[PDB]
């Protein structure tokens, strides 16, 4: 059941949320995507994640971030409510599908896709939200070339609970190929700078239409980053949590960084200038999303008056709480109610 307000067309694929249904609002004919989260309250970690995503997507109001158009209200008694139905914007493709296809992808495509990504990020980052899992598949693109950041399951603030495993096991946070050196190496510096490494990776991937660091495992991933970036500094090496990784990096002959001009021959000069400001071992050495929008490479689209920040910041306190499956269900049901009490 989809509240009798919608008409289901077909089951489509989604880069950010796996499998969704293309549908239409029966009154207006407006095309939408309907995500079903089956048995949503069965497992603690899944239930916590649904709550996190709902709170994050409700807090944001930005064209480059995926929006909740509607959330279906429980039709059955409370005890029987097991599946959540979320109405999202209908996004036909994603950046993974576009990069890795026979479709055009000129420097102008790259410039415009990076612009939309950084626009959405400047806003997200000012709310003290770190996506922590940016990748081409998570950057939804529609028929009108609108890029929208989706999939906030890995998202956290500047402060995290020690009660969760990823607080210590940072190398398991997100996707290997786009995972920031501070997460790979447990450098105890976890800011929005994490996302700018991932942006750099996506930027490189758009320029060559191939993954920049497609490591086969943990060590191989580090070897790939070090083949381009060179050996990390002694300060980065001293900050490495694990003794085996630290010893492994120290066991290697020194390597100087490879110029980006050698990595991407004949690629646009301003594109490579910006890329080098993102791909740095040191998180604090990286350009912020706001300063990147000021870079000459994005001058074409850059309008400071059309690139908002997000006020107030987003608070992750709800997520640090040890909540039972029932308490999470209660908090999700209260999000549905709030979403509806804020419209009417
Ligand atoms: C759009 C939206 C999506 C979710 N998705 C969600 N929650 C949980 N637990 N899994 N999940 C997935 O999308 N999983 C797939 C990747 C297989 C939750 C809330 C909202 Cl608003």
């Amino acid at each position: 059941d989809v509240g009798d307000e919608y008409e289901i067309i077909e089951t489509i694929g989604n880069g950010a949320y796996g499998v969704v249904s293309s549908a239409r609002r029966r009154l207006t004919g407006q095309q939408v995507a309907i995500k079903k989260i089956p048995n949503a309250f069965d497992v603690v970690t899944n239930a916590k994640r649904t709550l996190r995503e709902l709170k994050i997507l409700k807090h944001f109001k930005h064209d480059n971030i995926i929006a909740i158009k509607d959330i279906l209200r429980p039709t059955v008694p409370y005890g029987e409510f097991k599946s959540v139905y979320v109405v999202l914007d209908l996004m036909e493709s994603d950046l993974h599908q576009i990069i890795h296809s026979s479709q055009p992808l000129t420097l102008e495509h790259v410039r415009y896709f990076l612009y939309q990504l950084l626009r959405g990020l400047k806003y997200m980052h000012s709310a003290q939200v770190i996506h922590r899992d940016l990748k081409p598949s998570n950057l939804l693109v529609n028929e009108n070339c609108e890029l929208k950041i989706g999939d906030f399951g890995m998202a956290r603030g500047l402060c995290t609970s020690p009660a969760e495993h990823q607080y210590f096991m940072t190398e398991y946070v997100a996707t290997r190929w786009y995972r920031a050196p501070e997460l790979m190496l447990s450098l105890h510096e976890y800011t929005q700078a994490i996302d700018l490494w991932s942006v750099g990776c996506i930027f490189g991937e758009m320029l060559a239409r191939r993954q920049l660091f497609p490591g086969k495992n943990y060590v191989h991933q580090l070897q790939l980053i070090m083949m381009v970036l060179g050996t990390p500094s002694p300060a980065v090496i001293q900050a490495v949590g694990a003794e085996r990784v630290r010893a492994y990096i120290q066991s290697l002959p020194p390597r100087q960084p490879v110029p980006w001009e050698t990595v991407y021959p004949g690629a646009d000069r301003q594109a490579l200038s910006l890329l080098g400001r993102m791909l740095r071992f040191e998180p604090s050495a990286r350009i912020s999303a706001a300063a990147a929008l000021r870079h000459p490479f994005l001058a074409k689209y850059h309008d400071p008056d059309d690139e908002p920040d997000c006020a107030p910041p987003f608070d992750f306190a709800f997520d640090r709480e040890a909540l039972t499956r029932e308490r999470i269900k209660e908090a999700i049901v209260a999000e549905i109610e709030d979403f509806h009490a804020r419209r009417e």
